[PDB]
Parts: structure tokens; C-alpha cells; sequence
């Protein structure tokens, strides 16, 4: 019986109190809207039809962080109501047009978004606690705020921020978390290690692994061509090492990438999100900003977007949900026994695809009654026989390695980096500054090392506003240790405020 473990991993950076758009707090609404509160309705539908059909759901400490606060959701509501409005708008003026079942789609839409969030009492982060109690998704943590762990400088920094993210997630769910997301499924084994630029000492350092067995993690997922070397997913074929279930000598269990389903999905010349009939992510209404063309043609220009037909859209899920499906039974077929691992980050589904998540309900509902593939949850898809297996360094980064946040535009990022870091282990170990500097240096610190920052660089989808980003959270974190004024300090806990009981002992052992 083969294994299909789905795992979706929920994320977005820090935009809480650092603007709206292009990249900003409305990216956290949206995100809110189109994805997390549409699974939260799959969750709650299947828990009440009694669908068994579990999968894995992460969600970054951060991330969890903003969905919890109060700022958050009010902002979300005014958000809610404001397009609803916009919603109801596009309707009259295209009433009797061929965008009028596009416009009726968004108003009823958002007439549920603002039902369901007011319903909710306006918590996500209370909804994904009561799905995972209910047991149709087991809920993993990951680092505090999506550090690029094989290039953190510090052990100690890295420890940080994998115990932080344990902490977040004990907060939020009174349970202790068993599974762990690596950002960019980043990966580094024991062994001697030189800082890519100057600061941290070089010499031996534990594996990533090490330090997750050591706060109770006990398995995380890599990219395939860490167990089947060879080339990464930047045609890689699924060898049997990618179906096998791997231990690592800490004793700590991965799971491996399979190639197909991802590409399946993600593939910009074939992935499901091509297809005609769905909503196209690039055209936006001029007046309103509401979506309402469809993808028409791959090569098609914005301009000859046709208008979106939302039921044939969703009807189509349908058919993408059996042809996935199909595609699992050949793996199954291929690996009787193996488990097909089918990780994603979850924004995918929803805000990149919009029809996304109805095919995710769609696949969970044909899989709950299928014979050769059983979906289950990463935990389950851990258990029995496992490969002995030692991996080398890596992620699921274009090239398979660091070069993604590891590069030319990014060597002061690093170094700011490093220097932070052991300048946060040194106020810790000194303890002379106030409970309450400390803590928010931390938090600044945090900030900092978030991932999304080198990204966002070089791959250009907000390079100006990211190099402003960790410039300022470096910028406060030092200036707090060099000393600054009792409200210079409460104006940045005000306006960086995750992690309520960061502790700076971590930075110690």
C-alpha cells in the first residue's frame, strides 16, 4: 500500500506594520482570504462528512505570529469589507456582460470570507488548532522566522530560531510538535564548516538534524536529489530513494521530494494552473482590481485574456483531481510500498491558482477511498522500515544548493547577518541590558535572518523593499544594543512585535 503524504506549508515574511502594497500587510490579506480561510472550509467540511483523508499542514512561527494578531485581523475584516464592496460594484457595471458571472462569483466569495472570518471570531490560527484536534491534518512548526538554516553563522543562532518556532507552536496549540519544515527544505549534515563571509568561527558543527532531534523534532523533508543525488528540480526521475523512508544517523527521519506530482503541479509549460478555464493571476481589473479573466492560452497576451467562467473553472478541478490521481496509482504502481511525498508551499493553491484548493478537496476526497494510495499524515508516513542514509548539503533551491540566497547581492545581508548574531549571543551571555531590550533585539535579530529578505533580491520580486527591510531591522537590532531611549525601544516592540516570550537564553547553553 503505497503512502501519499500531501504536505502544505504555509508562509509569508513580516509585513505586520511595514506598509500595505505592493509587498505589505495586504499580501498577508489576501494570502488570509484566497488560501487559508478556503482550506480551513476543506477542513471543516471533511471532519463533518467524516472524509478520512489526513495531510500535513505547516505554518510558519511568523506567520502564525500575524494571523494571531489583533492588528491583523481587524485589518483583514476592513480588507474583507472594502473588496466586497469593490465586488459588489463590478456587478453593476458589468451586469449583463460577459464578466457579470465573474462579478457575481467575487461578491458571493466575499459575502463567505466575511461570514466565515466573523464566524471564526476572526482566529485562523484557533481554526487550524480545532482541524488538527479533530485529527484531518497533523499541524508542524518550522524555524521562528524561516531562517536559511545551513548559512545561520551561530549553532546557537540556529538553535534560536528551530526552539523559538517549537515555542510558537506550543503557544498556539498546546501541543508539542513531532514535524518540522525546513525553510527551502535547506539542509547541512555534521561536519567542519567555514562562514561564507567574515564573523563566525569556522571548525565543526552539528547537523541541522542534530539540533531538530534535540528539541523534539523527529522527522523533516528534503529535496530528491539529496538522497538520489544527482540533478535538482530547478527530466530528474524519481529513483527508488526518493519512495523510501530515510534515517539519519541522529536518529532523526526525512521524507524525500517526488519530482512528478511537483511538476505536475508547477510546471509553467504543463502544471494544472495553465489550463485555460482558470482565473489568470496577471490581469487585474483597472478600476476595481478584482480578477475577472482567465489563463485562455499558456502563450496568450493580457490583452487576449477571455473573460472567467468561475463553474467551468471549478469544474474542471474535477477532471485535474482524477488525472493527479491516476498519476498516483502509476507511482503506487511502480513502489507498491513506497510513500510518495507531494510538498508545496501552500499559497500555491488559492492565491497563485486559484481554483487550487477546490482540486486539493477534490484529490482528498477520491483519495479517501482508494485502494493503492492511502493518504496519511507525515507522521504516519515515517513509521516502519527506513534507509540508513547520511545527506549532504542542499535544498530545493534553484541549482539544489545556496546560490539562490547565497550570492553577489546578498554578501552584506550575510555579513550583517553574522555580525548580528554573535553580537545577540554576546548581550545574552553579558546580561547587563534590560530584560525587555534584549528580548526585542532578539526579535529584531529574528527578523533579520528571515530568508525572504536574500530572496526577494535576487529573484526580483521586491528588491528594494527587501534590502530596506533587513537594512532597518539591522539597523534597530544594533541600535538597541549600542543603547537607545525607553520609547525608541516601544515604538519598535510596537512595530515588531512577534514572539511575545522570545528568550534570549537560547543564544546560550
Amino acid at each position: 500500500m503505497a503512502r501519499f503524504a500531501l504536505v502544505l506549508h504555509a508562509h509569508l515574511p513580516y509585513v505586520r506594520a511595514h506598509g500595505m502594497w505592493p509587498f505589505g500587510e495586504e499580501t498577508l490579506y489576501e494570502a488570509m482570504a484566497e488560501t487559508y480561510l478556503p482550506l480551513i472550509r476543506v477542513l471543516e467540511r471533511l471532519r463533518a462528512e467524516g472524509v478520512e483523508a489526513p495531510f500535513t499542514l505547516g505554518i510558519t512561527p511568523i506567520l502564525a505570529e500575524q494571523l494571531a494578531d489583533a492588528r491583523i485581523k481587524e485589518g483583514f475584516w476592513a480588507y474583507a469589507k472594502d473588496r466586497l464592496e469593490r465586488a459588489q460594484g463590478d456587478y453593476q457595471r458589468y451586469r449583463g456582460t460577459a464578466l457579470e458571472a465573474s462579478a457575481r462569483h467575487q461578491v458571493a466569495f466575499w459575502e463567505l470570507t466575511l461570514d466565515h472570518f466573523q464566524r471564526l471570531s476572526g482566529d485562523l490560527v484557533a481554526a487550524f488548532r480545532k482541524a488538527e484536534e479533530g485529527g484531518q491534518v497533523e499541524l508542524i512548526t518550522s524555524n521562528a522566522t524561516h531562517g536559511y538554516s545551513p548559512l545561520l553563522g551561530y549553532d546557537e543562532a540556529l538553535w534560536a530560531q528551530i526552539k523559538t518556532g517549537v515555542s510558537t507552536y506550543r503557544r498556539h496549540f498546546a501541543k508539542d510538535p513531532t514535524g518540522f519544515w525546513l525553510p527551502e527544505m535547506a539542509y547541512r549534515p555534521k561536519g567542519p564548516w567555514k562562514p561564507p563571509v567574515e564573523g563566525p568561527p569556522e571548525g565543526v558543527r552539528p547537523g541541522v538534524d542534530e539540533l531538530l532531534m534535540r528539541a523534539g523534532i523527529r522527522y523533516t523533508f528534503v529535496d530528491a536529489h539529496l538522497v538520489q543525488g544527482g540533478e535538482p528540480l530547478s527530466p530528474v526521475e524519481s529513483q527508488e530513494a526518493t519512495y523510501h523512508v530515510h534515517e539519519l544517523e541522529s536518529g532523526l527521519r526525512v521524507l524525500a521530494r517526488n519530482p512528478e506530482t511537483t511538476l505536475q503541479v508547477w510546471s509553467a509549460d504543463y502544471g494544472y494552473p495553465g489550463e485555460g478555464l482558470y482565473r489568470e493571476f496577471h490581469r487585474k481589473d483597472p478600476l476595481s482590481g478584482l480578477h475577472h479573466w482567465r489563463v485562455t492560452h499558456r502563450k496568450a497576451d493580457l490583452a487576449e485574456k477571455a473573460p472567467y467562467d468561475p463553474e467551468a473553472a471549478f469544474a474542471k478541478t474535477e477532471e485535474h483531481a482524477r488525472h493527479f490521481v491516476g498519476l498516483l496509482e502509476r507511482l503506487a504502481g511502480r513502489h507498491p510500498e513506497g510513500v510518495i511525498l507531494s510538498p508545496y508551499d501552500a499559497e500555491l493553491f488559492g492565491h497563485w491558482w486559484y481554483e487550487g484548493v477546490a482540486w486539493l478537496e477534490a484529490v482528498l476526497r477520491l483519495l479517501a477511498q482508494n485502494p493503492k494510495v492511502r493518504p496519511v499524515t507525515a507522521r504516519e508516513a515515517v513509521q516502519g522500515p527506513a534507509v540508513r542514509t547520511a545527506l549532504p548539503e542542499g535544498s530545493w533551491g534553484r541549482g539544489g544548493d545556496h546560490r539562490v540566497w547565497l550570492n553577489e547581492k546578498t554578501l552584506d545581508y550575510w555579513e550583517k547577518v553574522y555580525r548580528a548574531e554573535g553580537a545577540m549571543r554576546e548581550a545574552a551571555r553579558r546580561g547587563v541590558l534590560p530584560e525587555g531590550v534584549l528580548r526585542q533585539a532578539m526579535r529584531e535579530l529574528l527578523l533579520l535572518e528571515a530568508s525572504d529578505w536574500p530572496f526577494l533580491m535576487e529573484t526580483g520580486q521586491a528588491e528594494a523593499y527587501a534590502r530596506e527591510r533587513y537594512e532597518e531591522h539591522a539597523r534597530a537590532f544594533f541600535h538597541l544594543l549600542k543603547g537607545a531611549s525607553p520609547e525608541e525601544l516601544r515604538a519598535l516592540e510596537e512595530r515588531d512585535n512577534p514572539f511575545p516570550e522570545a528568550d534570549p537564553r537560547l543564544y546560550l547553553f
